């Protein structure tokens, strides 16, 4: 981000040469050039970039994206005065606040209105039950009563929330972020209408905003379902049109999710002044939003004075109907999670290939942000025959406090006989009784002998062979911010392991493959910002890295399919390989890791495992910013880690309920 410019994001639907008018005049007036930019995805990519320092001055879009933002660090806290405070409307700026701070400017107030072509349908239908039978009558006439995007969440929405479908309920002051309502009866039976027309061909799941517009534009259909922005297009097209009410479902309103389109300034911005003045004094002034709305009609907008004068529209005055009838979106962070979680249901639903029960169950589960583990999953028994075959097989992946857990394997296993561990010497010898054979692979055992922290991929590989049996995997994980900071901090200090392999489809990456970040002998003293920068560096997800399976996505030759491909992939291996380990542990659990080992392999530990909360990773002070740059960076092991997590402590849960009710039974014996 340059100093002395202005760089804007909006998103393509909204009147960007309008703004980038007020952005010449701001030139003009200022001698600072504004740049507009409308990039795809722009909502995706602002976290991602924001956390470092590129992105936008200034990004637009509705406010049910800024919470989110804001907990991340990435956005400026806002300071109008009150003069110009009172220059909005109250309910524009309570849709911008977060936590108790003003975190973006509000514009304006959308909402999706019901559009309806003059010269086909001079008087709209009050109901979605009315509209089967209406599009019988078009079709006969080669038409068709209604086309809207089905692809987007938002454009269902409505109709899945008419009868009671909700987000978050709203209980004591906050969203309820446990309570989820999108698999209730109300959305039932909205989502089973929308599904029917469907069924009943009156119209097509594949259809999105392109196609509708398309359609509408064309005077095919008789009608649509949009918010402002779309009107210009219309005119356009030159079509006789109406904009009212959406349609009623069950005697009930439809209720879409308002919005407010909202402008916020990047928190790495060294032009936060520059952009109140734009925002303040350019755009948010009669002149600067007619010079938008002009382009793109905005709504109902936030400014008063502007507002006024246009309230007369009677397109504006169905868009205040609609928004009255529908809820202000909330702008908490799991609010992406639930859209995504809708997003994918509805299109489910619409094709007819999951059933709206079931899709609607889906989005329940992952709107609430909820794993659902089986027993089997849950269950990790292993009848560990020490004089057996059986080997423990120890993954040790950088800085998760893999040290002390290989300690307790080879110091503090009550075995008859255990670990030889003599006196100043790293290894020990774990051998079976009365054998000259290892019972556990491990770096305090065997020594690195499949490559200094081999990975998954080298030992499923490398162990069997390097042995001639039942194999359990085992390791151990850490929330990845703490464990890419310690890491950091290791490297600071000297660590390289660059002697590791990394072998995958018999053989070791090349340099192109594998770039190494650093000159010479090492990368130490090196700060977390230079740390941060290299594309290449290990440390980013490696908990992924670590146990998936390297070879389905063509090792480390990142050439060899894209960014999309690859990380599904990545995830689910390492998710897979990780749930089907006979047990791992979580380095801020000691005592549930402990326990549950234990009680997988029926054995017991002499001294209890401690907690240690003073790390080096701890006593990094670390800003929002710089905590939410990590988590883009290890944004795959984020993931993992929120998996692994939960299914570690459902893991100890069930194993503790069952052992407390066996207890219990033999009591009740006695
Ligand atoms: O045996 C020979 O061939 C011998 O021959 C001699 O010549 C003759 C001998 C005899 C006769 N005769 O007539 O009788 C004639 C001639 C010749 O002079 C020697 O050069 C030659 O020796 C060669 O072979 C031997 C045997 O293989 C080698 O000795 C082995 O390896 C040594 C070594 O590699 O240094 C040494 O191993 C011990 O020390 C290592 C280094 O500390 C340990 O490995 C390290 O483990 C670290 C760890 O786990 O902590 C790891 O650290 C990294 O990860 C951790 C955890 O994440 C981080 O904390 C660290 O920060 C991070 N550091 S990093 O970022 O820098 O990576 C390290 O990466 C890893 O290197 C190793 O575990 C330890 N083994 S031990 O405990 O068992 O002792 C030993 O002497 C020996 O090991 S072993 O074979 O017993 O297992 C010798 O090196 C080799 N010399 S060479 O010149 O040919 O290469
Ligand atoms: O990977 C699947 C898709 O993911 C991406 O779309 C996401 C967004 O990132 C989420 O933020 C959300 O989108 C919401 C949006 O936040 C909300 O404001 C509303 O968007 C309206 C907008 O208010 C209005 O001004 C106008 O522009 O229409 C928008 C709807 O098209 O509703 C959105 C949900 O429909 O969820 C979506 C996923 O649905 C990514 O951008 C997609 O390209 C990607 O396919
Ligand atoms: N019992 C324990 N409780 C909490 N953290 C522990 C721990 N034992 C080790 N760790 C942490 O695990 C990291 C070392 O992992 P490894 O042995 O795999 O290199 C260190 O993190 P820090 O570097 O942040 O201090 C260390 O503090
Ligand atoms: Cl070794
Ligand atoms: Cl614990
Ligand atoms: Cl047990
Ligand atoms: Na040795
Ligand atoms: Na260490
Ligand atoms: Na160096
Ligand atoms: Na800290």
């Amino acid at each position: 981000i340059e100093e002395g410019k202005l760089v804007i994001w909006i998103n393509g639907d909204k009147g960007y040469n309008g703004l980038a008018e007020v952005g010449k005049k701001f030139e003009k007036d200022t001698g600072i050039k504004v740049t507009v930019e409308h990039p795809d995805k722009l909502e995706e990519k602002f976290p991602q970039v924001a956390a470092t320092g590129d992105g936008p001055d200034i990004i637009f879009w509705a406010h049910d994206r800024f919470g989110g933002y804001a907990q991340s660090g990435l956005l400026a806290e806002i300071t109008p005065a009150a003069a110009f405070q009172d220059k909005l409307y109250p309910f524009t700026w309570d849709a911008v606040r977060y936590n108790g701070k003003l975190i973006a400017y509000p514009i304006a107030v959308e909402a999706l209105s019901l559009i309806y072509n003059k010269d086909l349908l001079p008087n709209p239908p009050k109901t979605w039950e009315e509209i089967p039978a209406l599009d019988k009558e078009l079709k006969a006439k080669g038409k068709s009563a209604l086309m809207f995007n089905l692809q987007e969440p938002y454009f269902t929405w409505p109709l899945i929330a008419a009868d009671g479908g909700y987000a978050f309920k709203y209980a004591a002051g906050k969203y309820d972020i446990k309570d989820v309502g999108v698999d209730n009866a109300g959305a039932k039976a909205g989502l089973t209408f929308l599904v029917d027309l469907i069924k009943n061909k009156h119209m097509n799941a594949d259809t999105d905003y392109s196609i509708a517009e398309a359609a509408f534009n064309k005077g095919e259909t008789a009608m649509t379902i949009n918010g402002p922005w779309a009107w210009s297009n219309i005119d356009t097209s030159a079509v006789n049109y109406g904009v009212t009410v959406l349609p009623t479902f069950k005697g009930q309103p439809s209720k879409p999710f308002v919005g407010v389109l909202s402008a916020g300034i990047n928190a790495a911005s060294p032009n936060k002044e520059l952009a109140k003045e734009f925002l303040e004094n350019y755009l948010l002034t009669d002149e600067g939003l007619e010079a938008v709305n002009k382009d793109k009609p905005l709504g109902a907008v936030a400014l008063k004075s502007y507002e006024e004068e246009l309230a007369k529209d009677p397109r504006i005055a169905a868009t205040m109907e609609n928004a009255q009838k529908g809820e202000i979106m909330p702008n908490i962070p799991q609010m992406s999670a639930f859209w995504y979680a809708v997003r994918t249901a509805v299109i489910n639903a619409a094709s007819g290939r999951q059933t709206v029960d079931a899709a609607l169950a889906a989005a329940q589960t992952n709107a609430a942000a909820k794993f659902n583990f089986t027993e089997r999953d849950l269950t990790r028994d292993v009848d560990f025959n020490i004089k057996g075959d059986d080997v423990i097989v120890f993954l040790h992946i950088q800085k998760t406090g893999g040290t002390t857990f290989g300690r307790h394997l080879v110091r503090n296993i009550r075995l008859e006989q255990p670990c030889d561990c003599k006196a100043g010497q790293k290894k020990c010898t774990c051998h079976r009784p009365g054998k000259q054979e290892s019972w556990l692979f491990s770096r305090f055992s065997t020594g690195w002998s499949c490559g200094l922290h081999a990975d998954w991929t080298e030992l499923t590989n490398c162990v069997p062979v390097i042995m001639d049996r039942n194999f359990y995997y085992i390791t151990m994980l850490r929330d990845p911010v703490s464990r890419y900071l310690s890491e950091w901090k290791h490297v600071q200090r000297g660590a390289t392991w660059k002697t590791s392999l990394h072998m995958c489809d018999g053989r070791s990456p090349t340099q192109d493959e594998l770039p190494t970040c650093y000159n010479g002998d090492d990368w130490s003293g090196v700060t977390l910002h230079d740390f941060m920068d290299c594309p290449s560096n290990l440390a980013n997800n490696r908990q992924v890295r670590m146990l998936a399976d390297l070879s389905l996505v063509g090792c480390y030759n990142l050439s060899t399919m894209n960014e999309s491909e690859r990380n599904p992939i990545l995830l689910a291996s390492a998710k897979s390989n990780l749930k089907n380990m006979a047990f791992y542990g979580l380095t801020e659990f000691q005592r549930k890791t402990q326990y549950l080992f234990e009680r997988t392999f029926h054995l017991r530990f002499i001294s209890a495992f401690t907690q240690i909360n003073s790390t080096r990773a701890a006593n990094v002070e670390l800003r929002d910013d710089m905590r939410s740059r990590i988590e883009q960076l290890n944004m795959l092991d984020m993931q993992l880690y929120e998996f692994a997590k939960d299914l570690f402590l459902q893991r100890y849960q069930f194993v503790r309920q069952r052992e407390r009710q066996e207890e219990r039974l033999k009591r009740r014996e006695e």
